């Protein structure tokens, strides 16, 4: 093992708490004190898992294991989230713990809990785990487009937690410009209708990533254009009107590039 003994231990400590049933008959006072027993060894392996040698400690302990299996159903959203943030903490930016969380099933469970979940943390730390699965990951990317990922992504962002929208817009947006081959899908999806109908609602940051998803699929792209000069969309008016919004407004430069790029693409 690659963590220094005292992490170890730690770390071991840790998944024996976490390991143990649940209290089999219990009343109020032992279920709120075992519940906060477990949150605060998801978090101590957390601090542990920032680091990757230990993450990958904790693979060799089967604790993956035991959070695709027990932790992402929990009854408890205070452990759920928990959970989805751990599981993105060893996985971000390690290709081999990233197909082995992938090979375990998370993606199924940590896209339901993007799109079902009654705590809003919850989501949020879903969709954290889910970006650090699918980027680099061909494999996860093409799982996540299977299990209907993208359609879990547009109700995120169409749903009214704005920290939540954006992270799901900035997902999109990063998964379209690294991921060209997947333009067609989406346009036969409908995205561009979805995505336009967001350009309508009230402005805010959250636009900016939205124009910018529009861009890659009208970039080089014949079908997105189609898409884009539909005349029941009413595409051109929407952007020549956010275009003059946003003139003045410096701190919007990047959405009036956006605009402008897909002005001068689609609209002459």
């Amino acid at each position: 093992m690659r963590g220094q003994r005292g992490e170890v231990e730690q770390m071991k400590s840790c998944l024996r708490v976490l390991s143990q049933p649940m209290p089999p008959t219990a009343g109020e006072a032992e279920q709120a004190a075992d519940q906060q027993e477990r949150e605060g060894a998801l978090e101590l392996l957390a601090d542990l898992c920032e680091n990757m040698d230990n993450a990958a400690d904790f693979c060799q302990l089967s604790g993956m294991h035991l959070l695709v299996g027990r932790y992402l159903e929990a009854g408890a959203a205070g452990l759920r989230w928990r959970a989805a943030q751990l599981i993105g903490t060893c996985s971000q930016n390690v290709a081999a713990i990233q197909e082995q969380v992938l090979g375990l099933g998370a993606l199924r469970k940590l896209l339901r809990l993007l799109d079902r979940d009654a705590c809003d943390t919850v989501r949020v730390k879903a969709l954290f785990a889910i970006s650090c699965l699918v980027r680099e990951q061909e494999a996860g990317l093409l799982q996540f487009l299977r299990l209907d990922g993208f359609s879990v992504l547009m109700r995120a962002m169409q749903q009214q937690v704005q920290k939540l929208k954006v992270k799901s817009a900035f997902l999109l947006q990063n998964l379209l410009v690294g991921h060209p081959e997947h333009k067609g899908t989406l346009c036969s999806m409908g995205m561009v209708q979805q995505l336009v109908a967001l350009v309508r609602t009230e402005h805010s940051p959250f636009h900016e990533h939205v124009l910018g998803a529009l861009c890659s699929l009208v970039t080089d792209f014949p079908q997105g254009v189609r898409e884009c000069r539909e005349p029941e969309l009413g595409l051109e008016e929407l952007l020549r009107h956010r275009c003059q919004l946003l003139q003045q407004h410096e701190e919007y430069q990047e959405e009036l590039e956006f605009c402008e790029k897909l002005l001068q693409t689609c609209f002459s």
